[PDB]
């Protein structure tokens, strides 16, 4: 007869033990982001390579440190130029754990978009839709690699991407994202309500198709240079507003046809939304088109 139906810190350290190295090989330099308990450094790894380093403050509880480690593994063992998996950890007993990743020197994609948005204020015809779509293509190309391997990201958003000075984008794990971008998660459990498909909101169901819904919102983030979506909508009414057939407004200066792509991702029936592979194909076409037709 059956029964109807919790990770510990040591268990979480256990899952990363095979890429553990000694702290002494790590030199932290500047703090790039910081929240209530979490903190992202730019650091140096001696064989020197440059790295992101995720870590915690002294105020961090065992529960938060544990979820940092477990969430850091979302992308372990995957190898794709548009994915940023972790490469090492430091988990010595009695010390604050650190997660180590390859560095992307223009940092968080969302914070980067907003810095550009400040440029656009006094240079209005300065932003390149082709450049933005180039970012969208890469994101879809990494998601396609995840979706084909039945890996569900569940938190695709611009705040979980990074970009370097060659305009290459990589999707990251979401460790510390709730502590670093608290305004984007709501209790309605602390969830990215504004990026979530209606069926994830209502039934707690996640799939590549709900990943595709969040890609649609992430494409909207790109075309608005990082606008917080659904600012005028109370998170408790997000599901009701979606059921009544309402969607976010088309970004200014964004082609009708590209907005149609992101609307396609927000179909209520999950099986009507496109696949990431079709998205890669289509946005690729769009990239050439946005070069020739300004």
């Amino acid at each position: 007869y059956p029964t109807l139906r919790s990770v510990t810190l040591l268990e979480a350290k256990g899952k990363v033990k095979d890429i553990a190295i000694s702290r002494e090989r790590i030199t932290l330099k500047d703090v790039l982001q910081e929240g209530t308990f979490g903190r992202i450094f730019h650091g140096i790894l001696i064989d020197e390579k440059q790295a992101f380093v995720k870590t915690v403050k002294d105020q961090a509880s065992e529960i938060q440190v544990t979820m940092m480690l477990t969430e850091s593994c979302k992308l372990r063992g995957l190898h794709h130029r548009n994915l940023l998996p972790i490469t090492h950890v430091c988990i010595e007993e009695g010390e604050k754990p650190m997660v180590i990743l390859p560095y992307m020197n223009w940092g968080n994609l969302k914070l980067f978009l907003r810095q550009c948005k400040l440029v656009e204020a006094n240079n209005p015809q300065a932003i390149s839709q082709q450049d933005l779509v180039h970012m969208a293509i890469q994101i879809a190309c990494g998601m396609s690699y995840l979706a084909r391997r039945e890996v569900i990201h569940k938190d695709l958003a611009a705040r979980n991407c990074v970009i370097d000075d060659t305009l290459q984008v990589k999707i990251t794990d979401n460790a510390l994202s709730r502590d670093l971008f608290p305004m984007d998660y709501h209790c309605l459990e602390n969830r990215p309500v504004r990026w979530m498909a209606l069926e994830s909101l209502v039934n707690n169901e996640f799939s590549s198709a709900s990943d595709v819904w969040a890609f649609g919102v992430t494409l909207w983030e790109l075309m608005t240079l990082g606008q917080t979506p659904y600012v005028d909508i109370d998170p408790f009414e997000m599901a009701a507003y979606l059921k009544d057939g309402y969607r976010i407004a088309q970004p200014i200066n964004c082609p009708d046809e590209l907005f149609a792509v992101m609307a396609c991702c927000w179909a209520l029936d999950p099986e009507e939304r496109p696949k990431f592979q079709q998205l890669v194909q289509c946005l690729t076409e769009f990239h050439a088109a946005l070069g020739a037709y300004v």
